């Protein structure tokens, strides 16, 4: 579980996103696991914009932060789990690392701030869904 808070909105994994984030739904994208929801609050999370390939992210199944190197964001192929059909998600960085589907929602950061969440695991691997394209996130 988990989630990045930028201004009035709220980043989940589309695939874990609530009632009420679908109540106040901005922007989804079933192709990438990204659901932006609308908060009345204000976060204090900021989100990365670079191009660094590594960061560290938190794994709830170990209780562990870990330093990765990552791909830059791409179209990977990800096998059917509990939420998806075997398919290719968009915005997609791997790397070698642990990741059970209860770790999608943590945070991987960069010096700059947030890079993304935890999306795909299986096979050693961590798939982390980038945010570092959406611009709209920072305004507006
Ligand atoms: N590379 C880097 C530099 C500075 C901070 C940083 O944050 C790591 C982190 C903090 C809290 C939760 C998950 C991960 C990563
Ligand atoms: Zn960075």
């Amino acid at each position: 579980s988990g989630a990045i808070y930028v201004g009035n909105y709220r980043v989940v994994n589309r695939h874990l996103a609530t009632h009420n984030d679908w109540a106040n739904l901005v922007w989804e994208d079933s192709s990438r696991d990204l659901l932006v929801s609308s908060t009345t609050a204000q976060g204090c999370d900021t989100i990365a914009r670079c191009d660094c390939q590594t960061g560290v992210y938190y794994c709830s199944s170990r209780r562990k932060h870990y330093p990765v190197s990552f791909s830059k964001p791409s179209l990977i192929f990800v096998e059917a789990s509990e939420y998806y059909p075997a398919r290719y998600q968009s915005h997609l960085m791997l790397a070698v690392g642990h990741s059970e589907p209860g770790d999608c929602g943590g945070i991987l950061r960069c010096q700059h701030g947030v890079v993304g969440i935890v999306s795909t695991g299986g096979n050693g691997l961590v798939g982390f869904a980038d945010v570092r394209d959406l611009l709209w996130l920072d305004e507006e």
